[PDB]
C-alpha cells in the first residue's frame, strides 16, 4: 500500500485544570487556563532488565517496565489570580479592606531616601491602598512613643511635618516617600502618622506551599488534522522553570504536572478520539 494517508497535525487546544479539595478527590470544576503557547506530554521510564548467568555475555533473559512517569509541561500567557495562585502554590483571597478613620502608626527607625507603606497589618500585609487623608508628625527616635487615643499631635516631643520638600504621597498606593535632601528630617528622627482608609474590594494570591492535585484536561480545536482529546482524572501541578517579571516578551508562566492513579480502577491518561 504505497498511498496512505496519513493523520499530520498541527496542534491547537484548550487546557483545563480543576483543583481538588485538599486531602481529597472531590472536584472544584474545570478552570480554563487561556492562552497555552506550549503543552506537551512526556514520558521517562525505567526498566528492570535480566541477564542470563547461565551462557553467553549480557543475553536478556528477562525486562519489565519498573515504572513509566506519564506527566507533561505547559506555559500560558493568561496572568489572572487563579494562574498565580495555581504557580505560587497557593490561595486566591478576596476581601474589602476596613474602612478606618484616624488609623494611626509610627515609623521608629527612619532613613530619609525611602518608602513607607502605611497599614502593614496581618489583615492585609501588602499594605493598605485608597487613602482619602493623611498627616503626620516627627520625634526624636529616643523616645518610646505610643498612640492608644487622640490624634497624633498630642503624644509626647512632637512636632507636624509640612510635606513640601519633606515628603512625597501616593495616595491611591497608600505609600510615603521620604524625601532624600528633606531638612526636617534628618539625623537621629522618627515619624508617627494618621490617615483614613477607603472601602474597596481587593483580591490577594497568598503564596503558601501546598501540593495542588486537580485533574487536568486538554480539549484540541486543531487548524489540520484529525482532533483528538487529552484526559488526566489525577495529576500534581507544580511551578515549572522561572517566572520572569519583566522583558521585552510577553509574560509566562510555566507548569510541570505529574499523572497519577485516581483510583485503581483509572488509567493516568484518557485520549478520546474524535473520528
Amino acid at each position: 500500500n504505497d498511498n496512505y494517508q496519513n493523520n499530520y497535525v498541527v496542534g491547537r487546544g484548550t487546557v483545563y485544570f480543576d483543583r481538588f479539595q485538599d486531602g481529597t478527590n472531590r472536584k472544584t470544576g474545570e478552570m480554563y487556563f487561556g492562552n497555552t503557547p506550549e503543552f506537551t506530554i512526556n514520558t521517562d521510564s525505567e526498566t528492570l532488565d535480566h541477564y542470563s548467568s547461565d551462557h553467553g555475555m549480557r543475553v536478556m533473559d528477562a525486562s519489565v517496565l519498573l515504572e513509566a512517569s506519564q506527566g507533561g509541561t505547559f506555559t500560558c500567557d493568561n496572568i489572572n489570580a487563579d494562574n498565580l495562585a495555581l504557580w505560587f502554590l497557593g490561595e486566591v483571597s478576596n476581601t474589602t479592606q476596613t474602612q478606618q478613620t484616624d488609623a494611626k502608626e509610627v515609623f521608629n527607625p527612619i532613613m530619609r531616601g525611602r518608602y513607607y507603606q502605611l497599614g502593614t497589618t496581618d489583615d492585609n500585609p501588602t499594605g493598605v491602598r485608597g487613602v482619602t487623608n493623611f498627616q503626620m508628625v516627627k520625634a526624636d527616635a529616643s523616645i518610646a512613643i505610643s498612640v492608644g487615643s487622640g490624634d497624633i499631635t498630642s503624644i509626647v516631643g512632637a512636632t507636624v511635618v509640612n510635606p513640601a520638600g519633606n515628603y512625597e504621597i501616593d495616595l491611591e498606593a497608600g505609600r510615603i516617600y521620604i524625601e532624600p535632601d528633606s531638612t526636617d528630617l534628618s539625623g537621629n528622627v522618627q515619624i508617627a502618622v494618621q490617615y483614613d482608609v477607603d472601602a474597596q474590594k481587593r483580591t490577594l494570591v497568598i503564596g503558601k506551599s501546598n501540593m495542588v492535585y486537580g485533574a487536568l484536561r486538554m480539549i484540541s480545536d486543531n487548524p489540520v488534522g484529525l482532533n483528538k482529546n487529552y484526559y488526566f482524572p489525577k495529576v500534581s501541578i507544580a511551578p515549572d522553570g522561572d517566572y520572569a517579571l519583566k522583558g521585552d516578551d510577553w509574560q509566562v508562566m510555566s507548569f510541570t504536572f505529574k499523572a497519577m492513579q485516581l483510583n485503581n480502577i483509572t488509567q493516568r491518561v484518557y485520549i478520546d478520539i474524535v473520528e
